[PDB]
């Protein structure tokens, strides 16, 4: 009965994201992994690609649902009947931005609670941006990505 | 079903704590507000006082239980069959210490998840320490405390 | 006789800016709200639009003067006979950047003092960028903008 | 016309404090350098010593007044008819605590504005605590102190 | 026998960079100042220009070698037989990013040690970006750049 | 040839310290692990205990020398003919204090360079203080300590 949304750009989904969504499914009955189209960020992968990659990478988790969206995130939460919004916290920089976003989301949807999870030590220093930057210079990022995502990233960069 | 602990010194409990525990009760079935018995620095209020004040200030929340404890937070969570540890996040100093505690707690009790909540803007700058310091120097702290705590703090400082 | 400048991009001016400039006029005899053309930031509103919006939003403050500029900000301060440069401080990120800018400005104009004000709790989490991002997704930002600015933002996004 | 207070422990006053108060005197008509009487941690110098040292070190500034006080900072500002409270900002730890104090002071005395000034690069890493710690361990701190304070600190440490 | 690499975009090299590389040559036998082509950052100066500017600005240091590169930085370190990677640390923002990069580099090349140096007070607030921004508005940046670099920057902006 | 000091309280030495000193020995010819004799806060272990524990835990490193000292760090470095002072960096709180210490040490001993190293992800959240606090509250800290220190800490806490 408790529904949570885990929103992000997931360009592409990393093992840090897999850790966060896994921890969310151990707390809440149903977790919506919500992939924002994010045209302003000029993503490497299309929304359809990101959704497909995330679906395969989370297929082993029975209470996850992957959906793409372009809406205001508070409206999308309401429309999914979610009362929790999950964010992962890595460093001070995101923490300050996440605090601003959480105050804005509270204004837009007061009954949506933002809950923050801290990453595992293994993934505390990675981001999609850092992984792409390493891969673009032909550095090994197999440790940081689900197998299907790593294959897709190698293929994208080969073109 | 889902059991969460909200540990702290609560010396005394403030409206920032009430905000956090209220948010936790809207997320989880049962919330244990856990008051540490023997703080490193001699608290202004005794454990018995802190428990009584917190019980009165949370009596309106049906799924809160106020309990004193003298153990390691993770040992207490384990014995209470809690799978969520609630922490409030106010500033950067908070975030960095909390990250260290969360990594340590994951080592001590892997089946315990640390969840971080953000206070309302109204309470994001207060702490029990700041309220006590202002009150001891004859400043107005009525806005930041439950009525019963306001009364108890005035009585303490009058002697 | 004490003249202060409050510089920024003001794209568009928000209620956080209104709070800062209002507080500045309670401290200093004359405040110049100085709007930088900022072509490098590709602003949503033209400089003329930003100046007009800020003029209307501050018309109730008798000792404010709104001016657009493209100059080095230390030169513009000197040319306005200002000895104080006002900046609002929201989080750690701007604080560090503001410290760098203040040291550079001190090098360029040693007699120009940078003074920093802290925002009201109400506006401590907003920025022009965040308001635009919410509005672009059709979220309600009426609370955060002067009425004339909100109308102009809705109209801009309608085209 | 404009009255400002610059409160602190000044145990002892350093060249960083002299820098801040000098900058304040170039901004405001009258600056009260306000020395707290009963610090939480037993100061190295008595209140009478700290006041005498600060008076000598600021005697060349015609619009500074050095005063001891034992009250809440806002209560003292109010009774001194000050409308500006001066704080120096050095690092991130400074900024976060100062933000909390400023929000509290706005609650306690809405007609008091908190103004933050930045030290010269020369003094941005010093504090009375660091200077005392270096001096007690037989390090050279002459550069960081007014001559009279250097003399008084050497005498204190010799006994 | 101890070889260190000091990588960066150096667009253009500043006196802060000169300070760091000078300190590195006092610690290590041979220092490679490694200039990344950095097309993603759309540099003002071409790689060949940046290399030539850095060579002239470090010609007085006998154990510095300036080289341009487009490789993964861990691979370039290995190929230069370097076991130390030098980074300068200015503020909290770079510190957090540098920590992420250092953890990634440790994954890619475990025997490459990242060592961080703190800048002189004189250069603690400057960056290539800030210097370019000031120069683009015709502000004086002679204090912050080697003579040859300042001439080249003035000439670039004159076109 | 190159002599470095690694100063600290080491109360007790942890695996984070072992990591840092091991990294330092791979960079410099001789590393002095320097244990401060009279900490500001009464250490859990006496100086003789801390030195013996650190000697045993570093006996496998051929170019480490464990020495107690009661002086200013810079005075000790100078007398040991060290030109490098090693510090470990864990978080933002670490970074800001270390920046202040490094600027002061450059004032006290210009020929001493401060070098900052980053701990493995495995140890980036631990400190002697956190380990002691967990152990005194009956938590498992075996993973974070050399075996000899684990034994000594258990014995200390048993009495
Ligand atoms: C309060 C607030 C601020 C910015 C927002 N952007 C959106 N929608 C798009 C979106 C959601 C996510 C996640 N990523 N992206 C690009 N909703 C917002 N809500
Ligand atoms: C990981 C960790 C670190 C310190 C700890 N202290 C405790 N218990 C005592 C305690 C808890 C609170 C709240 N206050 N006090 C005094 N448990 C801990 N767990
Ligand atoms: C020391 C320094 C650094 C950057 C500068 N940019 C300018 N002028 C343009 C400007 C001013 C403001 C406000 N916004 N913008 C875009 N003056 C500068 N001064
Ligand atoms: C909001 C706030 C918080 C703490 C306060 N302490 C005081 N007065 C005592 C004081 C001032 C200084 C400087 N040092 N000392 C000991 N006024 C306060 N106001
Ligand atoms: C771990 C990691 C992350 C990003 C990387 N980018 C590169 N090569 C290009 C590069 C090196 C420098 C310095 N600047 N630039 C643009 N190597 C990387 N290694
Ligand atoms: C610049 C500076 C600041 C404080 C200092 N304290 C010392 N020596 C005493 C000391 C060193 C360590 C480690 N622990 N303890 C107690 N040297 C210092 N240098």
């Amino acid at each position: 009965q408790k529904r949570a949304i885990y929103p992000g750009t997931f360009d592409p989904i990393t093992n840090g994201h897999i850790d966060i969504v896994t921890r969310a499914t151990q707390m809440f009955d149903h977790v919506i992994l919500a992939i924002a189209a994010s045209p302003s960020k000029k993503p490497m992968f299309t929304l359809e690609e990101r959704v497909a990659l995330a679906q395969q990478a989370t297929a082993h988790l029975g209470n996850v649902e992957v959906v793409g969206f372009s809406d205001l995130m508070a409206n999308f939460a309401r429309n999914q009947h979610a009362t929790v919004l999950i964010r992962g916290l890595r460093a001070v920089a995101d923490f300050e931005y996440e605090m601003q976003l959480a105050h804005m989301n509270r204004h837009l949807m007061p009954e949506l609670e933002s809950v923050f999870l801290m990453p595992s030590k293994e993934w505390s220093f990675i981001s999609s941006s850092l992984v792409k930057e390493v891969a673009r210079h032909q550095g090994d990022v197999t440790h940081f990505l689900p197998e299907n995502v790593h294959q897709a990233l190698m293929a994208k960069l080969a073109v």
